[PDB]
């Protein structure tokens, strides 16, 4: 437990032109004005339309290979993703010099899009797949994703092997491997600030990397449209704010 | 693996009599003779009743949040909740001065409804809800969990927000987060006796807990009506006793 | 990241005998010449005919504990289950005085089985069972296994007290004991050369203990069919050969 106080935009941008390499954590919150809907229960949620015992957990995928294949094939077609402001101010933001890595949850590849060079991806990603026999690894595209593409024609995609393409990203049931945690922990030992950028709001990977940089006594500033786990327990500061708005702050230190 | 020698509850006494800094770590069994039903295949479980697939799963409750509140509702009203001997012995033990501290896996509050300080609930407690959506935290109680009551007329419990109210217990799927599994190791790290009280029945948060006792060096005693997973694994005596039975050694050490 | 070279048998055999305390992580590519099936989705894979959902889980077994032990008394039955020439191999490098422990992942105690002394398994073992309410530790057999044996004539196998027979392996939703993964990590720590041997198909408890081998700047080599998640990732050497073929290996150093 702690004092998490409360400032704005134009104080948080104080903060990071003191900083020399600005680590920023980032979950669903990030994507969301991107239209990527999360995959918990917060209303903007995935699960509303799927169910999550069949279409998101490892043992789901082992018998119905296709049905996470559905979900990505039906997300990728039946919304306008796009970058929004948020990612294009990080991406300012590494370009200003002071922002060094991205560690994320989210499986969408839009930091990296963003023009972000350093994205550790936690949760995987969706533009990889993994054949469940002989481990040949696929790099796909959103063109590949789109439900009129060869690759998404027969479900699931078929390696040339005669084996079953898993998407790489975590389901339910998996835990993240030790190195990606380590890259990830590695990159916040050595920076002197923590962005913890939409998401936070239930114990995660993400909390445990918050946790990890409490104890390593490294200052933590929270941006989110609400209060969350870390709140008054791990985050040093709270800005409220939605991630496009951190285009006032790459304004300000553009200048 | 290693021996260990069962003891008398006297003996136990003679042992915590030397002792400056106990720690106790409790589950179900601490539990039992509340009426409060296990959650394993203990015979006495819970899941007579109910499918855990469903109403004890994360993804079971994205998809059915009302049902693991139907669970909550009807245990807290239907069962003669209350303190046993045990609780009462544990709480006169750091009375006397010898208990430091409570690690526990039970989600029931009754620990500190006895009267100790320090409670240490690794898998949450039954007493909190939290929003999915904008994570207010609501603090609960036994009137408020009644079947009767304004809170559960309406399941799930709505947040002003407009959101879903989250009980703040670890379901199936979770993992403890790291600094709550710390605040654990922490205490014990400092402990000259460990009190392995009504649990240990198979793998878990607690059974790695008594590992790291041991890695520690820690004199670990188990209580358990039965033999247990850590028995002539990690721990160094076993009292066969019932809970209830504790208040036998408090009253020794009360003299 | 890094460079994996691909080698042949006879020059894994000229890394081999330079060293003098190797270590084989073995996973269901071990067992594959022995019919036992997979558990993930590898074509040859056990989930063809059973659900995991209900089969494979920890709460499919607190509602239905019968279902793994009609899959275990299925295989036990129905499949011509022997040591192959991999594990009179890795039997042998024993006796010429190479190996010295065995991590593995199978379930089926059959590295035991080839005559090797130290075999630290994972995820338990199928010739063991425990009472899920008195905790007793029965030691089962091939013969109490079969379909006809009095063991398997009342499902789920009742232990004396009245309660419920639990497989000593651990499924879906049970993480891998602390304890357990020590063993493994002490014996990593202290050899010289690594066998990953038929597994690291995917993220698991094995690419971990294959990730703690790197940070541990131990020399890795691979063999197995096809290539997997830690080759140009971990993996120092890759054989491509199917496990039998290691008499190749053993032959040669006899000599
Ligand atoms: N546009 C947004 N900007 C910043 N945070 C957001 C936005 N939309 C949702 N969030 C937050 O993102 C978090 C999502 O957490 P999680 O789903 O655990 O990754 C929640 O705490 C939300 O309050
Ligand atoms: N009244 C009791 N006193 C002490 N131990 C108990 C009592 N009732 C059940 N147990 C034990 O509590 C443990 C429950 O373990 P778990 O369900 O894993 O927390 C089992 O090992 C039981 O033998
Ligand atoms: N006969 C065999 N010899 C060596 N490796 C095998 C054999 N059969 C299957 N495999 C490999 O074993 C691994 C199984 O991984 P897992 O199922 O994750 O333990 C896969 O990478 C397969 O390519
Ligand atoms: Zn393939
Ligand atoms: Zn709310
Ligand atoms: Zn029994």
């Amino acid at each position: 437990k702690k004092d998490t106080q409360s400032i704005t935009l134009e104080e948080l941008a104080k903060i990071i032109k003191k900083c020399k390499h600005v680590v920023a954590l980032t979950g669903s919150g990030t994507s969301a004005e991107s239209n990527i809907p999360s995959f918990r229960g917060s209303s903007n949620s995935i699960w509303s339309k799927y169910d999550p015992r069949i279409y998101g957990t490892i043992w789901g995928f082992w018998k119905y290979p296709e049905k996470i294949w559905e979900v990505i094939r039906d997300i990728s077609s039946d919304y306008e993703i796009e970058i929004n402001n948020g990612h294009v101010a990080l991406s300012t933001l590494e370009s200003l010099g002071y922002l060094k890595s991205v560690v994320t949850q989210n499986v969408d590849g839009l930091h990296e899009a963003s023009g972000n060079t350093k994205v550790i991806s936690l949760h995987g990603n969706v533009f990889e797949a993994v054949c469940c026999t002989c481990n040949k690894i696929v790099k796909l595209n959103k063109i590949m994703l789109q439900k009129t593409s060869h690759f998404m024609h027969q479900l699931p995609p078929e390696c040339p092997c005669g084996g079953i393409f898993k998407p790489n990203i975590i389901l339910f049931g998996e835990v993240v491997s030790s190195d990606l945690l380590k890259e990830a922990e590695e990159e916040i030992a050595k920076c002197d600030l923590l962005l913890v950028i939409g998401t936070s709001s239930t114990v995660s990977t993400a909390t445990n990397l918050c946790h990890f940089a409490c104890k390593k006594k490294k200052k933590i500033v929270e941006i989110n449209i609400s209060k969350t786990y870390i709140t008054n327990k791990m985050s040093d500061y709270h800005v409220c704010a939605k991630f496009s708005e951190l285009t006032k702050v790459a304004n300000i230190l553009k200048g």
